[PDB]
């Protein structure tokens, strides 16, 4: 006699490729620009393929400050952790997910997004305010290395609001061969009245190879992701 457990709605939605959506509007020191991208996830093995074009011509900021912003419920969570994997069990109606992120020596992006189903597909829909920007500085002035970024997501339940802090530094290579650092801070919320599942600390190594398409004359960012739940067990 064996149980399989229970399985929720959230969980099995994401047993399969599931295609993806993107769509982000910003402003950086007064810079108005807009992002959409589409790709697929395939949360079995913690994969996201992603496109993303700048829809309003050059984007006023280096497309590797923009990872982070630009999905979480395609995490891999090994069977042993199931019962940790927030972003799945409010699926699908979704979170809003809001950052800060602190550039050192420079400014700051304020996130807040959407993350849900429409349909069969996933959708993230952002907006990004980015203010105290140098001219100038590394990230107006394009001083960044376009290439991975590789970082442990640490998380944490956050009982009072019924769901989720994260926190992780983030750091981007400057074209000196210095470092800019992007601490950021993270909160999940769901967007339903329903159950969800507030987890045990742990972390999301998350690694993100960035490059282009030579048939493409927008300016864009094509993304290889992996994201593993660990540090349990």
């Amino acid at each position: 006699l064996y149980f399989q457990g229970m399985v929720s709605k959230g969980e099995e939605l994401f047993g399969g490729i599931v295609p993806i959506l993107v769509e982000l509007e910003g402003d950086v020191n007064g810079h108005k620009f807009s992002v959409s991208g589409e790709g697929e996830g395939d949360a079995t093995y913690g994969k996201l393929t992603l496109k993303f074009i700048c829809t309003t011509g050059k984007l006023p900021v280096p497309w590797p400050t923009l990872v982070t912003t630009l999905v979480q419920c395609f995490s891999r969570y090994p069977d042993h952790m199931k019962q940790h994997d927030f972003f799945k069990s409010v699926m699908p109606e979704g979170y809003v997910q809001e950052r800060t992120i602190f550039f050192k020596d420079d400014g700051n992006y304020k996130t807040r997004a959407e993350v849900k189903f429409e349909g069969d597909t996933l959708v993230n829909r952002i907006e990004l305010k980015g203010i105290d920007f140098k001219e100038d500085g590394n990230i107006l002035g394009h001083k960044l290395e376009y290439n991975y970024i590789s970082h442990n997501v640490y998380i944490t339940a956050d009982k009072q609001k019924n769901g989720i802090k994260a926190n992780f530094k983030a750091r981007h290579n400057i074209t000196d061969g210095s470092v800019q650092l992007a601490d950021h801070y993270q909160q999940n919320t769901p967007i339903g009245d329903g159950p969800v599942i507030l987890p045990d600390n742990h972390y999301l190594s998350t690694q993100s190879a960035l490059s282009k398409d030579p048939n493409e004359k927008r300016d864009h960012m094509v993304l290889l992701e992996f994201v593993t739940a660990a540090g349990i067990t």
